[PDB]
Formats: structure tokens, sequence, C-alpha cells
């Protein structure tokens, strides 16, 4: 079946807990499989050590920024970027687990969690999976954020990998 994946996220060095993903590889496979491989850091790169670099109450809390740490930086497993797989699944409400972009075709590793519904998005970014346990976990990142999307403590993903 689809890929579960995890996100075990500090804030300031504290212990928050573990976001679990279903990876939607059923409908957007390709987008689904760079997430997957950067969780796990099996081609030598990924998310572990980074953070959540933006993060927006009532709007959604951005990572992926593996190089840069800042919005500018990440790359897929594929190259630099990749395109815009296909736009099927919507931004339906809290939980949904979208790419973060640059505009069209230009997806990398950048990612976003919402915590609202966010229809504006639908045909912009790629949907390809959603929070299956942790919104808790979620809010407390979202709790951190600012309408700058500044965030007023430091939130690192610790760990990340694969469940199934
Ligand atoms: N990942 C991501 C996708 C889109 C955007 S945006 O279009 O530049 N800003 C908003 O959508 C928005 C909405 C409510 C409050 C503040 C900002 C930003 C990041
Ligand atoms: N790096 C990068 C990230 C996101 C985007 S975008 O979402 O396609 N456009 C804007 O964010 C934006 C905001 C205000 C004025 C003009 C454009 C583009 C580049």
């Amino acid at each position: 079946g689809n890929p579960l994946v995890y996100l075990d996220v500090d804030a300031n060095g504290k212990p928050l807990g573990r976001v679990v993903l279903e990876l939607k590889a059923d409908v957007v496979p390709k987008t689904a499989e760079n997430f997957r491989a950067l969780c796990t850091g099996e081609k030598g790169f990924g998310y572990k050590g980074s953070t959540f670099h933006r993060v927006i109450p009532s709007f959604m809390c951005q990572a992926g920024d593996f190089t840069n740490h800042n919005g500018t930086g990440g790359k897929s497993i594929y190259g630099s970027r990749f395109p815009d797989e296909n736009f099927t699944l919507k931004h339906v409400g809290p939980g949904v687990l979208s790419m973060a972009n640059a505009g069209p075709n230009t997806n990398g590793s950048q990612f976003f969690i919402c915590t609202i519904k966010t229809d504006w998005l639908d045909g912009k970014h790629v949907v390809f999976g959603h929070v299956i346990e942790g919104m808790d976990v979620v809010k407390k990142i979202e709790s951190f954020g600012s309408k700058s999307g500044r965030t007023s403590k430091k939130i690192v993903i610790t760990d990340c990998g694969q469940l199934s």
C-alpha cells in the first residue's frame, strides 16, 4: 500500500512528538517517492536535522529546505527540481501535505502541512499526502509561527523515516 513516513520534531531542543504522514503514491507516485526517500535519507541527503523555517498560524507549516534552511534551497532525488505531477488531490483541510514551490514545475524538497483548508492553492501546489497521526504536534509547530512566517522557536526535524 501507500507509504507511511514519520517526522520527529523538537522545538528549542524539547521533543514535541511525531507526525505520521501517508503518501499518496497511488495518485502521485513520483512526488510521493521523492518525499519518502528524503525521509529515509537513503540517497545520502534528506530531511533529518533540517527545520520548519516558515510557519504561519491559521495557514500552514513549511519545511524541507535542508540546504539553505530559509526557503531558497532544497533538492529532489531526481535533480534540483521536478515537474508538477498532477493537481488531482485538493487542499481539503487541516493535515494536507503539499509541495512548496516557486511557480510551475519547481518542486524540490520543500513541503508544507496545512492547518486549514487552502483552496486557493489547488492547481498550483501538488498535494501528495496527509497527516495520519500527530496533528497535535502540527498545532504546536503552528503555534510557534507568526504572520510573517518567522518562527519564535527553532523547530527541528530530529529524526525521520519510513514506517511501512
Ligand atoms: N507554502 C506556501 C504556499 C503559498 C503561499 S502564499 O500564496 O504566498 N501565501 C498564502 O497563501 C497565505 C495565506 C494566508 C496567510 C498568509 C499567507 C505561501 C507559502
Ligand atoms: N521562491 C519563490 C517562492 C514562491 C513564489 S510564488 O508563490 O509563485 N510567488 C510569490 O511568492 C510572490 C509573492 C509576492 C509577489 C510576487 C510573487 C515565487 C518564488
